[PDB]
């Protein structure tokens, strides 16, 4: 079979010959029990790169010595792209959230052979779901591979605006010292109101993490928490996220983009907002209006705005997201630490060899499959 | 009486005329039942830049509506310094650690009026203890009032190493994208090895952050906790630090420097350390030996360093931990949050009032009073 994987580019200085450690930690399982991937075998070392171009999420051994073809690109954009005349007796479809090649109904009817699309992380929203199901395309993604990277990515960020750590670094860096001019925009977190507007695997590990700094806890989310977890953790449930915005100091976007919550964040929901707050976002970059936050932060109504999710993605160099005040941005990696690829990687494999063995791919990483949800 | 008080220089475009808040969290007391600061009334909204010396701690209307003198600078080194030529006759020294007017032996001798040397903030090491004791000033600070503060910075810090954050976002400022060079030198925090030198104030709030991280905790420290304590958090318990140093991806100082502790992180206890630690240190800077530091990051034998301390301080210019490789370096500020301000300038008006009113200062606040390392000062020996 023929395995087309989309990967993101090398380092500018290269593929990596060395690594800042020697391994990765031990984790047996996630939250709630889920194990972490059990491939048969893996062909490399947890802690490399393997979501660029040079890393080939450790498959081509393993596919090779099977009679499999691996075709690896990052030229994914348009219908010029290697992806795309690649794309059309592809068997096996691979890409990540990071670096996604779209499956347009177009494109898959394109592909002839196409019989498995694979998300190479989490979340397949670069894949048309009813263009799969009609054409009997199973879909798959590493569940809950990235949640907690991301979750730390979350908090990470929230603490980093509060305390206006970004600009205070800027100081040291440039060689200042600017005690007034760090701190006149620093604040403690301690007891802060914060809020995620989705309580799922993100979000229930961004309040975990956030209680010991006991701030005071809110949510919304379509299904409310069981009562237990809401009285372990202090939640305060709010019906709707208009109910929940004008009481958070914080609120972290940790809810899927879809119809109804596209330019959830706007001018006009911004007007509910306590002065001063700060909004964390690494869910989708249009959940939240492009300049109306820009717009916030200049006229000083966000006292920060931080996140790795961008609209659109790759950002444009003059994306104003990049330079409005008070910004905490990454690029797209939350997702992506080499301990987070490790998992994934190996899920891949693991969803592969079932696929290609005929046994049944774990229940938890099926999307679609036999020509409807699953 | 007159009163002395040394604070830090104001923005660069001056004192501010609006801030990004209009209040501050409302809390009462801090870990372990200390209530926060109790002034009778305070001439200030908490939130306000108050460490700077527009912001005189909010305390002239107090002083002078009372008949108190109040002299705000900060020019506080050299025998010339305005602080050293009001000294002779203050009856009160005010100053912060983050800009903090040293009470020598000879200046507590020049200091012919000095009834009370206080501190606005947390440490009192600037203030020569044994000549306070033989000429009875009283020593006090404003306890616990930032240690959650430096905390937060901590994991923050902590956070940031290990997710190549500030590279990721400079990749960002900049105008790239460049996923491989932000994540080549990016990995998780769950299941690393946590391990702090002490398990202080700072040292637990740090521990109790962490847990829900899913990290594996570990400390060192003169006097190990509870053994109730050590059960709900999980510590591994180290007697020597040396001990803890190589089973830990990340180590945090968060012990006082004095001469057993002084560069006690230095080219032989780095060897010590696994190959990419990360060490953050917001407790002295002399901790460190500066260069075995820079050398380490270099060399790759550490993965990351980063804090707000620095010696000598202010950092020079040209001091290698602001432009090394992986370094998370903020100035001296964790522990100078508006938060932070808010409750010492509170503790330090609780304070004068006890003193001025013939009440007794809190014993939690004492370092030095009547002749004797006294309260908090007795505790720590
Ligand atoms: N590298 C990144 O930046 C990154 C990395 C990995 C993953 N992601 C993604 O993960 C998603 C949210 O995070 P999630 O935890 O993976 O999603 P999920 O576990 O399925 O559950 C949350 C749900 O919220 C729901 N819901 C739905 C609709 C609605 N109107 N109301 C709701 O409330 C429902 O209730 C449920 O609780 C994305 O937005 C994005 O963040 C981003
Ligand atoms: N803005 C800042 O940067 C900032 C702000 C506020 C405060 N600080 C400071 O906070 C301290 C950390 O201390 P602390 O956390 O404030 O509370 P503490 O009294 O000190 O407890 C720790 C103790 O460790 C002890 N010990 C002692 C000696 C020894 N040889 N072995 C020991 O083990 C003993 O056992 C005890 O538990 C400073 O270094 C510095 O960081 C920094």
């Amino acid at each position: 079979a023929k395995v087309l994987c989309v990967l993101y580019d090398d380092p500018v200085d290269g593929y990596p010959k060395t690594y800042a450690r020697d391994d990765l930690p031990k984790i047996d399982h996630y939250p709630g029990g889920q194990t972490l991937p059990t491939p048969k075998a893996i062909d490399f070392t947890p802690g490399q790169l393997l979501g660029s171009v040079s890393g080939e999420l450790g498959l081509r051994k393993y596919l090779e010595s099977n009679g499999h073809t691996l075709v690896v690109t990052s030229d994914k954009d348009g219908p010029d792209s290697v992806f795309e005349r690649e794309l059309v007796d592809a068997d096996v479809v691979i890409s990540q959230p990071f670096w996604p090649a779209y499956l347009t109904p177009e494109r898959i009817a394109k592909a002839k052979n196409l019989k498995l699309a694979l998300t190479a992380g989490i979340g397949s929203d670069h894949v048309d779901l009813q263009s799969a199901i009609d054409r009997n395309v199973t879909v798959a993604e590493v569940t809950y591979c990235n949640s907690i990277s991301v979750a730390e990515h979350v908090v990470m960020m929230i603490l980093s605006l509060v305390r206006n750590y970004l600009p205070s670094h800027e100081w040291a860096r440039k060689g200042g010292w600017n005690i007034a001019d760090c701190v006149s925009h620093a604040y403690d977190l301690e007891a802060m109101h914060v809020g995620t507007i989705a309580a799922g695997r993100i979000g229930l590990a961004v309040l975990r993490r956030l209680a010991p700094f006991d701030v005071h806890l809110h949510y919304t989310d379509r299904h409310r928490l069981p009562e237990s977890v809401e009285k372990e953790l202090n939640l305060t449930w709010h019906a709707t996220r208009e109910d929940m915005y004008p009481v958070c100091d914080v609120v972290t976007l940790n809810i899927p983009l879809h119809s109804p919550t596209e330019h959830m964040i706007n001018d006009e929901t911004l007007k509910l907002f306590k002065r001063g707050a700060y909004i964390v976002n690494t869910a989708r970059g249009k959940l939240c209006d492009r300049d109306a936050v820009a717009r916030a932060l200049e006229s000083g109504r966000l006292a920060g705005y931080a996140g790795d999710v961008w609209f659109p993605q790759p950002a444009p160099k003059d994306h104003p997201w990049r330079t409005m005040p008070y910004n905490g941005m990454t690029p797209h990696i939350s997702g992506t630490t080499l301990t987070a690829q490790a998992r994934y990687a190996a899920g891949t494999r693991e969803i592969l060899e079932c696929f290609f063995e005929g046994r049944p791919i774990r229940d938890e990483y099926l999307i679609v499959q036999g020509g409807a949800l699953a």
